[PDB]
This record gives structure tokens, sequence and C-alpha cells, in this order.
């Protein structure tokens, strides 16, 4: 690994170099939105699920497509019409600073204990499985790195470069794995061979018999808790959805949303697939003996970093470099968000009402360090959790359904009051907890749907019995010509729905048609990334 460390250092220096040396069309809005899902923690996490469950986990992304249509057509026009740039701003304009403060405490907790803890672990597993450094040291190394971008770190070209090497890295890793499965029959045999070896890894809707049903409960993927997961993700937290939109015409950006929805169908063929390939190889004793740090059920996320080691000499350095840079960039981004929420919504609001921006930034840097040391002390415990994506899923859900109910009712239910919103969001936590800690043997996704419903009922009754007036004064009232979308968006919307129908039916209907789906899907993602970067250069 002489050229390997030499190549790595060149990429790592270029990435740091481009940083120091430093309107929107529909296709840029699309690429920009989907890019968030093309991340190191996503390759590692989604492969872990691809290894443990398989393709059934493409449901998060595939259902994001239909979520994006809804978000674009309904959620967004209200944000533009009522002149909103951030979510906390929407909380303040529809409800109150008290609710905003309650939600801030939930979000900080989520970033520290769920989000950051995960990235440190998923990145820390990658360096361990590639470099050889133990986890405790490996996580700390990334933490010491993120701290540098934090205190002294204080951004577009680096993202375009980063996405490119993660995409290419993913593709190369798949081609290497699948050709190794095919042997002397080429890559084509391997795709067909992996679908023959693990048909259960290409199954979209899970049976109760399946041990993984507890994670993805069958049809609830089309009609249940996954809607809680996606609407919270795309519909509200996405500050980027409003942000990348106030970057042209609404009509144009809706074209972007629908484009991001189409690109959401391709992403699992890049991030999930390596994990399935890893499973197929791992489970073959002839293929294992051929080779001479393995993904296991308890260490599913070792799948993608395990395959990348098998990579050729120049190629290994670059792919590894991109992942490490991506993990660090993801940590810095998360650390900033946690710090801004604390400084703005907690510090400035309560501790020192008029600090001034200069003080606030220094306060934020202190907040980032604290959050990092806390997340860094927790992250080693996430070691045998199996699938980290499921951990990210389950514990965001302790708070995604409550917060999603306040948001959906604020957006649509004119009657919703702050008193209701606060009463329900608070009640949402003991309820959600009751469902996990109670011996009910209920899938978390199932719990999430119940938590949402419970909150909606609580906020609805509370607001009905407390709101003196009919519509809350802060109640959003715009409607009808607000939701109009052009025929281009609509034909694209119908297309994505018709594709999703086929995607969930293809294996059942024709198991031999799945080979075309794995190939065309993976191919569209590569061609799609290279072409979109090329027009971005123009």
């Amino acid at each position: 690994s002489f050229i390997d460390i030499m190549v790595f250092a060149i990429y790592v220096a270029i990435i740091i170099g481009v940083g120091l040396w430093v309107s929107l069309p529909w296709w840029a809005v699309g690429a920009s939105l989907i890019a968030a899902n093309i991340s190191a923690e996503q390759f590692i996490g989604m492969s872990g699920s691809g290894y443990s469950i398989g393709l059934a986990i493409a449901s998060y992304e595939w259902m994001s497509a239909i979520t994006l249509i809804i978000v674009g057509k309904y959620f967004l026009p209200i944000f533009i019409e009522k002149g909103i740039y951030t979510i906390p701003e929407f909380v303040e304009k529809r409800f109150n600073k008290k609710l905003k403060t309650i939600l801030a405490v939930f979000w900080i907790s989520l970033y520290i204990f769920v989000n950051l803890t995960s990235v440190l672990y998923l990145g820390g597993l990658a360096l361990e499985t590639i470099l050889g450094i133990p986890l405790m040291y490996s996580i700390l190394g990334l933490a010491l790195f993120a701290l540098v971008y934090s205190i002294y770190g204080g951004v577009v070209w680096t993202d375009v470069i980063q996405v490119f090497f993660l995409v290419l890295g993913g593709f190369m890793t798949t081609y290497m794995a699948v050709s190794f499965i095919g042997g002397t029959d080429g890559w084509f045999a391997g795709v067909s061979k992996m679908v023959d070896a693990a048909p259960g890894h290409f199954e979209m809707i899970l049976d109760q018999s399946n041990p993984q049903y507890m994670n993805l409960p069958g049809i609830a993927v089309l009609i249940g808790g996954l809607w809680v997961a996606n609407l919270y993700y795309w519909g509200f937290n996405q500050y980027i959805i409003q942000r990348t939109l106030a970057a042209k015409s609404v009509s144009e950006a809706q074209k972007g949303i629908v484009f991001a929805a189409f690109l959401a169908l391709i992403v699992p063929f890049l991030v999930v697939l390596p994990g399935i390939a890893a499973y197929v190889i791992t489970s073959d004793p002839q293929l294992m003996a051929s080779l001479g740090n393995l993904p296991s059920a308890a260490n599913a996320d070792k799948a993608y970093p395990w395959l990348t080691q098998f990579l050729p000499v120049g190629v290994k350095g670059v792919v590894f470099a991109a992942l490490a840079a991506a993990i660090v960039s993801s940590l810095a981004s998360m650390l900033n968000s946690t710090a801004t929420i604390f400084t703005m919504d907690i510090y400035k609001e309560y501790i020192s009402p008029d600090s001034g921006d200069h003080k606030l930034v220094n306060v934020g840097r202190t907040a980032a360090v604290v959050a990092l040391i806390i997340a860094a002390l927790i992250a080693p415990m996430l070691g045998g959790i199996g699938q980290c994506f499921q951990y990210i899923q389950e514990y965001t859900g302790l708070v995604s359904p409550g917060i999603l109910a306040v948001f959906l009712l604020g957006l649509f239910w004119k009657k919703t009051t702050s008193k209701g919103a606060i009463i329900g969001v608070v009640a949402s936590i003991p309820f959600a907890l009751f469902l996990k800690f109670m011996p009910l043997s209920m899938p978390f996704m199932d719990q999430m749907l119940y938590t949402l419903l419970f909150t909606m009922v609580v906020i609805a009754f509370t607001s009905l019995s407390t709101s003196i007036n009919d519509d809350d004064p802060k109640g959003i009232s715009v409607t009808s010509s607000m939701f109009v979308t052009d025929r281009s968006f609509n034909i694209a919307a119908y297309g994505i729905m018709i594709v999703l129908a086929v995607l969930y039916t293809l294996f059942w209907v024709n198991a031999d048609a799945e080979i075309t789906l794995i190939i065309f899907g993976v191919m569209a993602g590569v061609i799609g990334t290279i072409l979109l970067i090329s027009y971005g250069i123009k």
C-alpha cells in the first residue's frame, strides 16, 4: 500500500487545498437534494442493511420518491407563500418560542446521541476494517479531526469532488464484488448468481416469519411508519428543500423536487447493493476459501469497508480517502447544526439575550466541542448493534412521530394551538417509550405510526378544548391555487408512481427480470453522476 497512502494524501490534500483556495436549474436542484443521501455513513449503513435484509431496505429511498412529490406539491408552496426560510422559523410563526425551545432540546439530543454517535461509529468501523486501527482509537482519530475543522475549521467544489469519488468508489466496489462472484463467466454471471444465492435479499415486502420483519414490518413500508420516517426527513427538517428552492422559480424547483424523486429510485442500486454482494460472498464457503474483519449479524456495517479492502492499488487509496473525508465533512456539518441550535434557540434566547454574532460563534465552537466529546464517549458502545441504519431509524422515531404531528397539524389544521402542540409533543415521549419498553414485541416502525396517531389525537382534543376562537390567529389559511403543479411535474409524478409499482412487483412477477433491474439501476447511477457533474462544470 505504498501508492495507496501516496494517492490518499493527494486526494486529502486537494480536498483541503480547494477549501483553503475558496439562477438554479431543475437538474442542479435535483442533484443537490439527492446528494445528501450519497454519503459515507449512507454507503456503510445502507450496505449493512443490504447485507442483513437486502433490497427490501430500498423502501426508505423508493418511498422518499413519492414523499418528495407530496412535499414538492403541498408542503413547499405553504413555506414560500407564508415566507419561511428555516423550520424553527415555521415553529415560531405557527406556534411559539416555547415549542421551538422544547423542539431544540429534542434535536440537540438527537444529534448528539443518535446522529453523531452513528457517523463516528460507521466511520470508525471503516478505518478499523481498512487501516487496521482499533475502534476506540479509530473513532477518536475522526473526533480529533472534526475538532480541527471545528475550532479552526470555520465548500461546493469539494462536495462535487466528494460525491463523485463516493459514487465511483461504490460502483468499483460492486463491479469488483460481482465479477468475483461470476468468476470466469464475467460480471453478468455474478449479478444473476447473487440473485440465485440470496433471493430473500431481493424480496421487497417481508413475511412475519422473516427475523428482519421486526425491523421492516412487511406492507407498513407502503402504508405505515415509513411515512413517519420520510415526511419528517423530507417534509420538515429539510431546510435544504426551502433553501435549494428559494434558488429559482417555484415551478422550476418543483421540477427539481420531482427530479430528486426520480434519482431517489437509483440511489439504493449504489448504497445497498454492495451489502448484498458482501452477503453472497461471505455466505459462500468456496468463495471464502478462495480469498484465504468480516460482516456478521452483530457487525453488519463491516460489509462495505470489508469489500473496499479487496480494491486494486490506486483505486483503493482514492475510495478510502473519499470515505474518510466524507465522514469528517459529515461530522463537521452535524457539529455545526447542533451548535447553531444550542446558540440560537437556547443560548441567545435564554442565557445571554444580546451577545452579538462574534460572541455567539465562539459560544458555538464551545458547543460543538462539548457535543463532540459527548458523542465520542458514546460512539464506541454502538459496536455490536448489528445494523446502524436501524439504530438511526428506531431512536429518531422516539421523537420523529411527535414532532411530525405538530408539523402536519400546524401546516394543515387551522385549529391547532401552541398549548395543544406543546401538550402533545411532551405526551408523545412517555407514549413512544411505553411502546418500546412494554413487552409487546411490536416493530419500531409500527410504534412510530402509533406514536404519530396518538400525538395527533392529543393535540387535536387539547386544541379543540382550549382554542377560544375557531381558527388559531397564527393558523395557515392559504389554499387551492397554492398547490398547482405544471403538466411536466404531473407526468413525471405519474411516471415515478408507475415505476415504483413495477419496482415492488418485478421480482414476484419475473425473477429473471431482476438482473436487468440490478444492472440498469447501477448503470443509471454511474452515467447519471458523471453526466450531472459534467454539465455542472459548464
